[PDB]
């Protein structure tokens, strides 16, 4: 009754909170927490910290932290094992790249127990907010370090949070129980079951049998058609949120024939994305045509969106010389035919069914898109060293779009950072993103964010497709079930049956 049983795809996994894969993030986050915490509204409020100072050239800040804090294994959590655990974290700086915050931090030490002083590089204006992120800035016990770091493994993963990993069985559940000694609010639930469960059609069918109490998760946690019959069944709860993130296609500008402007401009004009929503997404979610939202802050810049029209799309190819051979479908230019690959994780059936439409529609228009299923590994290659001409990804929801994904453009070895490599502004593009993230000036930080994703949006890096909804389907008796600003975390915490 205050029991719950859910579901994951894959064990939680060792739960260092300072690594990546196979660690996952929302149970890096049940376990783990934060100097100052993310809220809805986009503000940060003390968590662990109890408040903070920062000298006039904003680089220098003193944190002080509250003095009632233990760790779940009764250890004292104080300056001296947060210091510790920032020094474990940067131990392994080269892993955290992407994060930009990990290369602006200069210093970091315990002034006393209770005061802490991070010295950063530059004024880096999103500092607190990446504090607040799930990983990599949050705090193990550092007794539980082994030979006094983290990059190598832990012992046990205790953290100060409210949840407390009871016990892993590999490939079958993990369990978590309630911390009874947390420093803050008791969550109402005692003890979650997470139940490993990687097809999305055998979730649904563990959710119907009642074998679990609760799923919650994007767009792939059950298949659509599913949610929408359970949204109509009165023995079942559903519930869909208001968009968190974009869907998109990253287009190559480095590699024929996506390296022609007016090849990506022509695209942008080829898919009906509503029609794509209503077929393969059941109508669940929203068509996108920015790579942000105008909800999402710095984005409201008035972009123009490229509706679906075919015969613009033509037009476009026609006068770049793409044209048609006779009794051939397929343009052709210059003797090339225009052929485009699209890659996608194949045993994903919700990406191959959007890729499916997709081909269809640009075959409409006359370019012939070859659709490349592969296993994630091989994906993930592709993304980073740019072997792909069309490839689905999507932005990382609040608190990182817009700032941290735009950051994460500077760096080679992601997808974004490829697929602008043939955009002669690419430098500027990136110079900009470096200005933006250390700008106080309010006014020339909007202005950079507008011109940053005007070249984008001018330029047609990406093919915005839907913005997605966190879903959820749960047992009546659990009552609503709350959403977390972050939108990773999930908040067991605030599940109140009562």
């Amino acid at each position: 009754p205050d029991e719950i049983t859910t579901a994951w795809p894959v064990n939680v996994g060792p739960l260092n909170p300072h690594l990546y894969t196979p660690n996952q993030m929302f149970a890096q986050s049940m376990v783990y927490e934060p100097l100052v915490k993310y809220q809805a509204d986009g503000s940060v409020i003390p968590w662990l910290a109890k408040s903070w100072t920062h000298s006039e050239d904003g680089k220098t800040w003193t944190f002080t932290l509250r003095d009632d804090v233990k760790f779940s294994n009764g250890e004292p959590f104080d300056a001296e094992a947060a210091a510790e655990n920032f020094r474990a974290v940067l131990d392994n700086r080269q892993r955290h790249a992407w994060l930009e915050l990990a290369n602006q931090i200069v210093d970091v030490k315990a002034l006393s127990k209770t005061e802490l002083q991070i010295t950063l590089k530059s004024a880096y204006y999103p500092f607190l907010q990446e504090l607040a992120l799930p990983r990599p800035f949050r705090f193990i016990a550092p007794s539980q370090f082994k030979n006094h770091e983290t990059m190598n493994g832990i012992k046990a993963p205790i953290g100060t949070g409210p949840w407390i990993l009871q016990e892993s069985k590999l490939n079958q559940y993990d369990v978590f129980v309630r911390n009874e000694n947390y420093w803050g609010e008791k969550p109402a639930i005692k003890k979650i079951t997470f139940n490993v469960i990687p097809d999305p059609t055998t979730r649904a069918v563990a959710f119907e049998t009642g074998d679990i109490d609760l799923l919650y998760g994007n767009e792939g946690l059950l298949p659509l058609d599913t949610f929408a019959r359970f949204s109509q069944n009165p023995a079942y709860h559903t519930q869909l949120s208001q968009p968190i993130e974009t869907v998109m296609l990253a287009l190559n500008t480095a590699k024929a024939p996506t390296n022609e402007l007016a090849v990506r401009e022509a695209l942008n004009y080829a898919v009906n994305k509503k029609s794509l929503i209503d077929n393969a997404l059941y109508g669940t979610q929203q068509v996108a045509d920015t790579l942000f939202a105008p909800s999402v802050p710095y984005a409201n810049l008035g972009l123009k969106p490229s509706q679906y029209d075919p015969q613009k799309a033509k037009a476009l190819l026609e006068k770049a010389g793409w044209t048609l051979p006779a009794g051939k479908d397929i343009r052709e230019k210059n003797g090339q035919p225009l052929r485009i690959e699209l890659s996608f994780i194949g045993t994903d059936a919700l990406s191959k069914s959007m890729a499916e439409i997709i081909q269809a529609d640009m075959r409409q228009i006359g370019a012939d898109v070859s659709l490349i299923g592969e296993e994630e590994s091989s994906i993930y290659a592709r993304q980073r060293d740019g072997r792909f001409g069309m490839i689905f990804h999507r932005t990382w929801g609040a608190p990182y779009d817009p700032h941290a994904f735009l950051s994460s453009m500077r760096v080679p070895s992601h997808a974004d950072f490829q697929a602008q490599q043939g955009l002669a502004d690419k430098p500027l593009i990136d110079k900009e993103i470096g200005e933006v993230l250390a700008t106080h000036d309010e006014t020339q930080r909007q202005a950079l964010y507008r011109d940053i994703l005007t070249r984008l949006h001018d330029e047609a890096v990406y093919l915005p497709i839907s913005y997605i909804s966190m879903m959820v389907v749960s047992k009546p008796e659990l009552g609503n079930i709350p959403y977390a600003p972050i939108a990773t975390e999930i908040p067991f915490e605030q599940i109140k049956p009562v």
